[PDB]
């Protein structure tokens, strides 16, 4: 080795500058730890290398300090960070660490074994990265023992800290925790070092850019063998050295891409010259694929980056007004060792990005500030449409000549429902920019195929457009599959758990999402117009392109592993109906495949809609009960893609306490009239009549004149629909009833063959448990409903259809994710409510009658206060124990019912606690907002 590699050629050089800051405080503390002196785990990456082409990770699950708001606080994680030689660390218990040299083995093994990775995984050598990367890592390292690691063994070393503190308390006494850990760590910064650099070459050297002229470099083999750590990054806080990791990722990995992207669209020799969307243009009038293949997954990335960049960008900005500023409290529960920075000038987070962007790889055409139109943040020149240059029709009379609605996304920029606009909006914008009307001249009998504009509101600068049906139908397909991609890929983020406040942007987006797919569905039909007279359709325009779908998308299945499983499975359906294509020329087999696709997007439309309802949105502020259903629905979702498939267990049924009054008339003589098909079809039924007694039963209150209040219909459906989920989730309330009794006998019953006889279910340890369940079968139950609420939901609408209808249009209610028994107590008290106020109206309707009247009428209204009494105190027990659980920080720190409430408890002012009362403190919590 000993070369000269890794370009760096100029200065600014952000990690020395913040390496060399922190110098200072290093020095500080190394005094005031020393006077407390006294006092496989890559397994799970040992496949990965570090330079895989992937994006930094914006999870804020997994990544703290990242508030769920809107638009900022960015943190986003580094490749490395994610890919730590951690087991080992996880595996540390606080029963077996008891002394500080417990705590060094487990930390000196680890980054032996870390060191070893990072050093053999490298294509590098003759430069310092391979040790700067080591030095990020022991940066990291001293980050997870100290607690101050944005990335459940946090509690187990803060409690191995307590320990070795509350045992040795002299000299410790005089310390909190945090300096406790914080000297520990500065104490053994060189044995841990020492550690990390065991595996390295003699000419390896850290190296510190101190100055354009002044160079420092560290001894044979990294300072292995000297006196000194020669790095000071662990004291840079982790946000900064995160900002610093990822803008190398981004930097190398843009570079690498876009080399890629370049030899796919261009090159002079043979005049390659391809547009973004696949097409040879300046071509004698195959091989483009590649450059729709690439850059489609590369402007995506992009995207991503630049979110994440300008999160992070926000997150400096916040982090210096909590230090700098420092007024008031400002977030003091916390150790960054002083900001420092601020008196280097480092308060303008462009400041700061002017130092950042000379990084290790964007040392040389990056420049992080330029945030104008053609940053770095801007597509390839290349991934552009071109416009008609590279280096301008008439009926066969009545023969299936028609005209379709036509939604052209168009090409800019990411950001899918932005780019939409007007057609996300509203009904109204339907004859918008994106809005096109081709009439398709196409005939069966003769090749002279053409589509005109009727009108251009995109293109009226242009000349009037006419292009061949065939490419028409090219166009329209390619499209398709492009869109799907990004919609999906973008509406990843709203599938995928948003923790519980990002609803109106979610619930935009979905909304947008489904009305497209509607959009899109009628225009296959349209197309189908012109052929199923015949349903043969003439191989010109019979897969031929929509067999190629597999030359793109389908290439680009892997490299968007995002989906997973999910992904597998749609390739899957498609692989099987095109291979039957490849080995048979024609056979219905086009339409197949574009059937399966569109079931693919509608089954996303749902769920993304269903996880973001209305009725999830915001109108301490007080939190809806159905803000927190809708969390638990979420959770049920997540639980279902891990647990099993939706595909697997969703029918298709063309193929196969004092109890409320709603539920004393319900039906359950719907079995009395493919097992989960079968099961779907009784579900169905159920559902239907159940809602046309409930519209009888109020169509006979239904005269207008004080039954004008269309809340009582719209509540006892959605009531039904929730108590419906349980019955057939079988984790109900009404027990000792015959009706019911049967009911769950045949529910077990079928479930039992459901297991058994089904596919994929049929052997999966992940339901191994459903013999020993409690009720038998719950799990695979709970997951049958998640995967049929919507079916059941929509025939219940569809049989309410023709009378008052409930609520929103679209979406399904959050009420089977609400515990009964909070749904029956809500219930009773309506329910009381008008009970009483016809005892009230007949009283004052009604002098001694009126006062014998009184009496009357104080004896029900007793009546229904008294069962109110004692509900109302059962939730008060309740509660109560949410805050049991959560004075302990939880449930294992009517126990769903509790842990519904010790959700809405904490989202409403209470605390994970190792007298916050709020407006669900009360059996009234309902009443005030």
């Amino acid at each position: 080795f000993s070369k000269i590699v890794v370009g760096n050629e100029t200065h600014k050089s952000a990690r020395n500058v913040l390496e060399g800051f922190a110098k200072d405080i290093k020095g500080k503390a190394s005094i005031d730890a020393e006077k407390h002196a006294y006092s496989h785990p890559c397994a799970r990456s040992m496949n990965k290398n570090l330079f895989n082409l992937e994006g930094a990770v914006c999870t804020n699950s997994k990544i703290k300090g990242n508030e769920e708001k809107i638009n900022g606080a960015g943190a986003c994680a580094p490749y490395r960070r994610r890919h730590i030689c951690d087991l080992n660390l996880e595996h540390i218990d606080v029963h077996n660490v008891q002394n500080i040299h417990d705590l060094l083995g487990n930390v000196l093994v680890t980054a032996k074994y870390e060191g070893e990775s990072i050093v053999e995984k490298h294509p590098n050598r003759g430069s310092s990265e391979v040790c700067t990367a080591l030095a990020r890592s022991f940066a990291d390292i001293g980050d997870i023992i100290r607690g101050k690691d944005l990335y459940k063994l946090e509690a187990r070393l803060k409690t191995i800290f307590q320990n070795i503190k509350n045992k040795n308390k002299s000299p410790l006494d005089k310390l909190s925790l945090e300096q406790v850990r914080e000297y520990w760590w500065a104490l053994n910064r060189e044995d841990v070092w020492k550690a990390l650099t065991c595996f390295a070459d003699g000419s390896e050297e850290y190296f510190i850019q101190s100055s354009d002229k002044e160079h420092s470099f560290s001894s044979e083999y990294c300072g292995h063998e000297q006196g000194n750590v020669p790095t000071n990054l662990d004291y840079v806080p982790q946000f900064l050295r995160w900002f610093d990791e990822w803008a190398d990722d981004f930097c190398r990995i843009k570079k690498i891409k876009l080399e890629n992207v370049k030899n796919a669209c261009r090159d002079e020799k043979k005049r390659k010259y391809c547009s973004l969307n696949g097409f040879d243009c300046t071509q004698t009038i195959n091989e483009c694929t590649g450059c729709l293949v690439k850059c489609n997954p590369y402007e995506i990335w992009l995207g991503n980056q630049r979110e994440a960049f300008r999160k992070q960008k926000e997150k400096y900005e916040n982090e210096i007004k909590t230090y700098v500023h420092d007024t008031g409290i400002s977030n003091s529960n916390i150790n960054n060792e002083y900001y420092i920075l601020k008196n280097n000038n480092y308060e303008t987070a462009n400041e700061f990005i002017k130092l950042l962007n000379e990084g290790r790889y964007c040392n040389k055409d990056i420049d992080f500030t330029n945030t104008n139109e053609k940053g770095t943040f801007y597509r390839s020149d290349y991934c552009q449409v071109c416009p008609d240059c590279g280096v301008d029709y008439e009926p066969p009379g009545d023969a299936k000549n028609t005209e379709i609605n036509v939604i052209n996304s168009g090409d800019k920029e990411g950001y899918i429902f932005e780019k939409l606009s007007e057609f996300c909006t509203n009904e109204n914008n339907e004859n918008g920019k994106n809005y096109e009307q081709w009439k398709c001249y196409y005939d069966n009998k003769k090749n002279n195929n053409k589509c005109k504009m009727e009108i251009n509101i995109a293109n009226s600068k242009l000349k009037n457009k006419i292009t061949s049906f065939d490419e028409f139908f090219d166009f329209w397909v390619r499209k398709l599959l492009i869109d799907t991609i990004k919609w999906e890929t973008e509406l990843t983020y709203c599938i995928n758990n948003t923790d519980v406040t990002d609803c109106n942007k979610c619930n935009k987006n979905c909304v947008c999402f489904d009305k497209w797919v509607k959009q899109k569905e009628d225009e296959w039909t349209n197309i189908m117009k012109l052929f199923t007279n015949k349903h043969d359709i003439p191989k010109k325009y019979y897969l031929n392109i929509n067999d190629l779908f597999d030359s793109f998308f389908f290439q680009v299945i892997y490299k968007f592993n995002e989906g997973e499983a999910k992904w597998n499975e749609l390739k899957e359906n498609l692989k099987k109906q095109i291979a039957s294509s490849k080995a048979n020329n024609g056979t219905k087999d086009s339409e197949a495949a574009i059937k399966v696709l569109f079931n693919h997007i509608k089954e996303i439309a749902t769920i993304c809609k269903d996880n973001n309802t209305n009725e999830g949105c915001d109108p301490d502020k007080v939190i809806s009960v159905k803000q927190i259903a809708q969390y638990y629905k979420r959770i049920a979702h997540k639980q279902l893609n891990e647990r099993g498939s939706r595909s697997a267990l969703k029918g298709d049924a063309s193929k196969g306490v004092f109890l409320p009054p709603r539920r004393q008339h319900m039906c359950t003589s719907n079995l009395e009239h493919l097992a989960i098909h079968s099961l779907l079809g009784d579900v169905l039924l159920a559902a239907k009549e159940q809602a046309n007694f409930i519209k009888n039963k109020y169509k006979r209150q239904k005269a207008s004149n004080g039954f004008k209040d269309k809340g009582t219909i719209c509540r006892a459906i959605r009531y039904s629909y929730a108590d419906l989920g349980d019955i057939i989730k079988g984790t109900d309330l009404w027990e000792a009833n015959p009706g019911e009794k049967n009911t769950q006998r045949r529910l077990k019953t079928v479930f039992g063959i459901i297991k058994k006889n089904m596919p994929g279910i049929k052997d999966n340890q992940k339901y191994k448990d459903d013999e020993k369940n409690n009720p038998p079968y719950k799990l695979l139950r709970e997951d049958w409903w998640e995967a049929n609420r919507d079916q059941v939901w929509q025939a219940m609408k569809c049989a309410m259809k023709n009378g008052i209808t409930c609520g929103s249009s679209d979406h399904t209610p959050l009420d089977d994710y609400i515990p009964q028994k909070l749904r029956w107590l809500t219930e009773w008290a309506e329910w009381y409510c008008k009970a009483q106020s016809k005892e009230y109206e007949k009283l004052k309707e009604k002098c001694e009658k009126c006062k014998a009247a009184c009496k009357k009428y104080g004896k029900n209204i007793k009546t229904w206060e008294d069962q109110w009494k004692v509900i109302s105190s059962k939730y008060k027990e309740l509660y109560k124990q949410a805050e049991i659980y959560a004075g302990n920080g939880g449930p294992g720190y009517d126990k769903p019912v509790v842990d519904f409430l010790y959700n809405l408890y904490l989202q409403n002012g209470g605390k994970k606690g190792p007298t916050p009362s709020t407006v669900y403190s009360t059996p009234e919590g309902y009443i005030h907002q």
